[PDB]
């Protein structure tokens, strides 16, 4: 019944990033306000995986 | 030493979307803002766009 889009961000396990959630925040803002999606799940793999679902 | 990291927007060749660019444009800014690198690759290749950043 629709479509689907996904944005995975991917790291090294190395790294800190003082800022990664909040990184995996504004970036989100960006796309719900763009693709208007309602439906939205978003999972630890480090590999960050969010996958949005349109209206 | 070398601490890559990297974003990819995986998507559908069917789905229009007319503007990959600019959901691009807006993730790519933002994320030159958090991590400041001055370094992007973007390469594109049941469509799938990748971004590698390598953060300083």
């Amino acid at each position: 019944a629709t479509d689907r889009l996904k944005l995975i961000l991917a790291k090294e396990r190395t790294l800190n990033l003082p800022y990664m959630e909040e990184m995996r925040k504004e970036i989100i803002a960006v796309i719900q306000k763009y693709t208007k999606s309602s439906d939205i799940h978003f999972k630890t793999l480090e590999t960050i995986e969010v996958e949005i679902i349109l209206p």
